[PDB]
């Protein structure tokens, strides 16, 4: 329903989140992205991985698994 | 040998415009959907085009990968 411009997306992504900065849900998504593509993380990203609150991080990861399931349903029904 | 070199190479490919390998494309679409960030027109156009059977296989590996990450958290003290 909504679209982004390429320029709009690149403004939002910053060098800071290569160092693992950012909100938890954003950080979790970036970690998952690298893992999908088997891309090693940076030390800064890696250091935040141990920092995160496990309870809050687990719930965010479950939401991703749910969203992957929604995408699978979409692709199956086609 | 690098996170940043690998990431910039994919950006140069045009991955934000929808270009690149299917696995790279699916990972980016999944990434945006996780954060509910509106995709680009080029990404959105390919979302309909993609070969569904191969795409579903890629998504199944993502689900297995998300489960592995959940195992890592429980493994930590």
């Amino acid at each position: 329903n909504r679209v982004s411009t390429v320029q709009q997306l690149t403004k939002r992504f910053s060098l800071g989140m290569l160092q693992g900065r950012g909100p938890l849900k954003l950080f979790m998504a970036l970690v998952a992205f690298l893992r999908f593509l088997t891309i090693p993380p940076t030390a800064g990203i890696l250091k935040r991985w141990g920092t995160i609150k496990k309870s809050k991080a687990i719930n965010v990861l479950r939401g991703f698994r749910k969203e992957i399931g929604r995408m699978l349903n979409i692709l199956n029904r086609r």
